DNA sequence: CGACGGATCC
DNA sequence: GCTGATGCGC
DNA sequence: GGATCCGTCGGGCGCATCAGC
């Protein structure tokens, strides 16, 4: 079944409009994409903060596209050294925020390029590209020993203002998240490890799923398709990219929106709504 | 990772 | 410098 | 004997490195 995102909620429940637009995007190649146009498509969105994952880009090689997004003026890249192909991330943002860090402990040492940390006035936002179980699950353990420290740290962060946590979190939560939940149960994605630990994510730091807060029960909403098998056309898709808030942001929380027809990536981007 | 072949369920 | 094969991970 | 389950198989994408010229 095909899926049509709902019209744009730009009013919190108290009334107050949206005041910041985020968007997250896993963008399969930052370079790949911008040829694909996805730049063209960021302008139409018009979006205050920016995050983009995999952008498989050391920031030497940044398309000069880049150094013409005046809205987006400030710009934090990182990528994972000797491995500079692979993970990357990425967050542009209107305003400069207060404080920014990479990693989630240890990057000086470690340095993954999968977490950047930006501090704003009212809240704090993380946006992540979470490591990959990998065919036959073979990197599963480390994905586990990543969540875990991943929750620690989000908890030590949730500590002062709230917190905005966006980005391809790389797990289809529960059977409504993707197309095929039985088919699936034994690859990355929709182990009943991965799943735990997003439940484990959820009730610990707390954090709620901004999406599904506001749809509840609505399916076949999807933000990956694998390149292969024509899986976009057919709409047989995987929810791995997510906006999870503080329960205290959800009085803010307008809408949070999945951009189905975006091209680009084997995800389509998803967009937040915030009355600050 | 979805398509597909083959086994199982009533 | 440039192409395309191969490797590797998503 | 249609629906469901389950294990196997081939493989689209982007980017690095390499050989060759
Ligand atoms: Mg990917």
């Amino acid at each position: 079944a095909l899926y049509e995102d709902p019209p744009d909620q730009k009013t919190s429940p108290s009334g107050k409009p949206a005041t910041l637009k985020i968007c997250s995007w896993n963008v399969d190649g930052l370079r790949a994409w911008i040829k694909k146009k996805g730049l063209d498509w960021v302008k139409e969105e018009a979006p205050d903060i920016l995050c983009l994952q995999e952008t498989k880009c050391s920031e030497n090689k940044l398309p000069a596209e880049l150094q013409e997004l005046p809205g987006l003026s400030h710009q934090y890249w990182s990528a994972p050294s000797d491995k500079e192909g692979y993970s990357g991330v990425g967050l542009l943002s209107r305003q400069c925020p207060l404080k920014v860090s990479y990693g989630i402990g240890e990057e000086e040492h470690d340095q993954e390029g999968r977490v950047i940390v930006a501090e704003f006035d009212s809240f704090v936002l993380v946006t992540a590209y979470v490591p990959n179980a990998g065919r036959g699950l073979v990197r599963l353990e480390y994905r586990q020993r990543w969540d875990e420290a991943f929750r620690k740290f989000l908890k030590g962060l949730a500590s002062r203002k709230p917190l905005v946590l966006c980005g391809d979190l790389n797990v289809a939560h529960e059977e409504i998240d993707l197309r095929n939940p039985k088919g699936n149960k034994k690859n990355a994605g929709f182990t009943p490890q991965e799943r735990q630990g997003f439940g484990e994510l959820l009730q610990a730091v707390p954090l709620a799923d901004s999406f599904r807060h506001l749809y509840p029960n609505t399916p076949y909403a999807y933000t990956f398709w694998t390149y292969m098998m024509n899986a976009r056309s057919k709409n047989v898709g995987w929810r791995l990219d997510y906006f999870l808030l503080s329960h205290s942001l959800l009085p803010a929380l307008c809408d949070s929106k999945i951009r189905s027809k975006a091209l680009g990536s084997d995800h389509c981007p998803i967009t937040l709504y915030l009355a600050l």
